[PDB]
């Protein structure tokens, strides 16, 4: 199994899908000529998925997708992160500036078109035929006035199959997306650390938004007279529950896969990107833990993000050792190599040779890129330190410029908001990177101060952005020269410099590599048929299907397909931030007050898992039953499924899904927001 299918690949798959129990027509799911399910599956925050579930544009996504919004409306008397949030009228729904949600108007093959505007490039770079920025900046010339016209629409074009296809997505872009509801963190990220990437799972990973339109029902900035968008198609919520072996369909926006990796590629990604992440985030997850001195670990967002990718890395390294992945890809790469030879072709073979060549050439440079990335760019927040704009430098003596320049600073600082973390990371960074290959500021700082430690310490001492209260003191009496010579802004600047410098040099290998990549995939595409080959993920809309089914992780151990509230009670621990259970939830358990939302055996459902092929970016994806109705929301994969980006394994890999009845239960029985039960209209 496997495959994240193009929406227009549905005809080639509808067959097998009905086989496993689907009772939908291909055109129910994707319809070029009009209304279909594709119209209900939206992209959230350019990172997650979401689904429209009412005619008033109600939008279901994951708690961890909407975590930042909630944190942004949260405060000491708000604190929606802790208590959750429940709006009872359209007016109560919160506004969140800078949050976008893209629907897909339609999908157009633009392969021929793109390839021509690709030729006739004066001395091309070698990288543009993949770059979405460049590829989307071709859209007007393809569709004319209507592009760069409708303010609501946006035109996205990406490379598929290594660059052997290009498809275009006409995106309606909504810019007033409002926060309806959220559960408390105790439910939304229950087991946040331990249970992450794990099945069994007991997490209510949901949150609710709504799309707002204008009087005529179009994408819109925020306006006090915006109104609930009336969707073409929204998905119906079915609450008659699920049983093992049921058909399950997922539609959403998978971000990245490497299913066409050659053997040498697997090994590099493992030994370079993956391991450097393991090394570096391990240090971070150390120093940031052992500051164990009481506050709640639950709301440490930076830590949580890092740890989430740390664990995925760990589980990827694992699957490469234990699932024998390099050897699996090697077997694939040599099928096509065989097929080529037998058809007397040499294009295939010289690609693999090239791919391996590019790899060994860029070893030092990619390694450098990655230590910089993991160790400093992501790890150390000094890298996002404010920089003085032109006003401050040039026009300090024009009170208007100066105040705007200063207000550029306060703006930057706010987005920038600790000592020993930077030390630990820079210390190890400096050990791995020869001083001459370090960023100017760093190797010079270590020169003066004789240690990465002392250099770091200097910064936190001499800098204005070291703490909020230090900063505000400075702004009481701002000084020009002080702003221009801050050691942390220097750091941030030198680190970014090396970042772009590395990327320039390494282009010498990446470009041969992408070319060779394209050749190789062509061969595969030649061997198999495009209708039967699902491309890598690229944050565009895909579907995947399977069944609700558990697995056997071990000898003697069997995991089932479905999870219940008793699992929550079993894990309870008042002394573990992670497993604190909400009293109102507990009371409900010991009252067994599950209304019509309970399983057949009278247990209260929480999650379930299925054989669908999802990945990062799929968070929030709708999960639908055989008839197209919504039975759940995707939010994770299991530990054994992490190596599915490289190769899908049908008997370990599972998508971890929130039971839609758990969501309902929480709104209804826990929160009391009947209004939203009423808008959603669960079907029984």
């Amino acid at each position: 199994d496997g495959g994240m299918w193009l929406m227009q690949q549905i005809n080639g798959q509808v067959a097998r899908m009905k086989s496993l129990g689907m009772q939908l027509e291909a055109a129910d799911i994707y319809n070029p000529n009009g209304s279909s399910l594709k119209d209900a599956v939206v992209m959230f925050d350019g990172g997650c998925t979401g689904v429209l579930v009412s005619n008033q544009g109600l939008l279901l996504t994951n708690h961890h997708c909407g975590y930042d919004q909630i944190q942004k409306h949260s405060s000491v008397q708000h604190n929606y992160l802790k208590d959750g949030f429940w709006s009872y009228s359209l007016a109560e729904e919160l506004v969140n500036p800078g949050l976008e949600v893209e629907i897909v108007d339609e999908i157009t093959d633009v392969t021929a078109a793109v390839k021509k505007e690709l030729e006739r490039i004066k001395k091309p770079s070698g990288l543009e035929f993949l770059s979405p920025r460049y590829l989307s900046s071709l859209a007007p010339e393809i569709v004319g006035k209507k592009a760069a016209s409708r303010p609501g629409y946006r035109y996205e074009i990406k490379a598929f199959y290594g660059g052997n296809r290009y498809y275009m997505f006409t995106k309606k872009v909504f810019r007033d997306v409002r926060l309806v509801a959220a559960p408390p963190s105790s439910i939304g990220k229950f087991g946040s650390d331990t249970d992450n990437w794990a099945w069994p799972r007991h997490t209510g990973d949901f949150s609710i938004f709504r799309l707002y339109a204008d009087k005529n029902g179009n994408p819109a900035e925020y306006s006090k007279d915006n109104v609930p968008y009336r969707p073409k198609r929204w998905v119906k919520v079915n609450a008659q529950g699920v049983k093992e072996g049921d058909f399950a369909l997922i539609m959403g926006y998978p971000g990245t896969t490497y299913k066409f990796f050659t053997a040498d590629e697997v090994t590099e990604w493992s030994e370079i990107d993956n391991n450097i992440r393991i090394e570096m985030r391990g240090i971070l997850q150390d120093v940031m833990l052992r500051e164990m001195l009481a506050i709640n670990i639950m709301y440490a967002a930076k830590y949580a993000s890092s740890q989430n990718g740390y664990k995925r890395a760990q589980g990827a390294n694992w699957a490469i050792r234990r699932r024998s992945l390099r050897e699996i890809k090697l077997a694939q790469q040599q099928e096509v190599l065989a097929w080529a030879k037998q058809k007397g072709i040499a294009t295939t073979e010289e690609a693999v040779r090239a791919i391996s060549k590019a790899i060994e050439g860029r070893q030092d440079l990619r390694m450098r890129q990655r230590y910089l990335l993991e160790g400093i760019l992501m790890g150390i927040e000094m890298s996002n330190a404010p920089a003085a704009d032109s006003d401050i430098a040039d026009h300090w003596d024009d009170p208007a410029r100066r105040e705007a320049g200063l207000q550029s600073i306060r703006k930057q600082f706010e987005a920038f908001f600790k000592d020993q973390l930077a030390i630990a990371l820079l210390t190890r960074y400096a050990e791995r990177i020869p001083a001459e290959k370090q960023p100017i500021s760093i190797r010079e700082g270590i020169a003066e101060y004789g240690s990465a430690k002392a250099y770091v310490e200097m910064i936190f001492d001499k800098s204005i952005y070291a703490s909020r209260e230090r900063f505000e003191e400075f702004m009481k009496n701002p000084d020009r020269d002080r702003l221009l010579r801050d050691p942390m802004s220097r750091f941030a600047a030198s680190v970014a410099y090396e970042h772009q410098k590395l990327a320039k040099e390494v282009a010498a290998f990446d470009a041969p590599l992408a070319a060779a990549q394209r050749s190789y995939v062509a061969s595969v595409l030649d061997m198999k048929g495009q209708p039967n080959l699902a491309p890598d993920a690229n944050l565009t809309l895909r579907f995947t299907y399977g069944e609700i089914k558990g697995y056997q992780p071990r000898d003697v151990v069997t995991y089932g397909a479905k999870s219940t509230l008793e699992g929550v009670m079993e894990k309870e621990d008042p002394n573990n931030w992670e497993y604190v259970v909400d009293p109102k939830l507990k009371a409900l358990y010991e009252a067994k007050n599950y209304g019509r939302y309970a399983n057949s055996d009278g247990s209260m459902p929480v999650n379930f898992c299925a054989t669908t092929h999802t990945t990062g970016g799929n968070a929030g994806s709708p999960v639908m039953n055989a008839r197209g109705e919504l039975i759940g929301l995707n939010f994770d994969r299991n530990w054994e499924g992490v190596g599915g980006d490289i190769e899908y394994l049908p008997n370990y890999q599972r998508s971890i899904i929130l039971d839609i009845r758990y969501l309902l239960f929480i709104i209804d029985k826990f929160a009391g927001c009947q209004r939203l039960i009423d808008e959603i209209q669960p079907q029984f």
